[PDB]
């Protein structure tokens, strides 16, 4: 690849409920590099968003070799969280503060030139795919 663009999500049944994470990587030319699917126990929405991201920064190490100095890019469709992660506005919620600065020390250290952009929801239907499958498969 030249580039390796990241779509996350993650979502709750409940605040909190049944919760999930989907995140889909690709490469610059659109194809398919990598899913996660993943049912992560009962908590929030936002939550759940979060642990998308950290879940997305764990499945780049796997990359090992191939990620370094490598442009990465992660798309998100909620403007909130991308505003968040961008230091642009600071997270008020007290329940997202540690995953908050927990992430930001895991992407300066794996990936300090990683970018965030925000999308469409349309845009992130595939990840949105991903949480529910999860969660219907932890459910079923």
């Amino acid at each position: 690849m030249n580039k390796i663009i990241i779509y996350t999500d993650g979502g709750a049944r409940g605040n909190p409920g049944p919760a999930g994470i989907g995140v889909v990587i690709t490469d610059e030319k659109g194809n398919t590099l990598h899913e996660s699917s993943a049912y992560i126990g009962e908590t929030t929405n936002n939550v759940a968003e979060y642990e998308a991201l950290i879940r997305a920064l764990e499945d780049l190490q796997m990359f090992g070799d191939k990620l370094v100095d490598m442009e990465v890019e992660v798309r998100m469709d909620s403007e909130l969280i991308v505003r968040q992660m961008q230091g642009v506005y600071k997270v008020k919620e007290p329940t997202l503060k540690e995953k908050f600065a927990k992430i930001a020390h895991i992407k300066m250290e794996r990936v300090p030139n990683l970018v965030f952009v925000h999308i469409p929801r349309e845009k992130n239907a595939r990840a949105d795919e991903l949480v529910n499958e999860a969660i219907d498969k932890a459910l079923s």
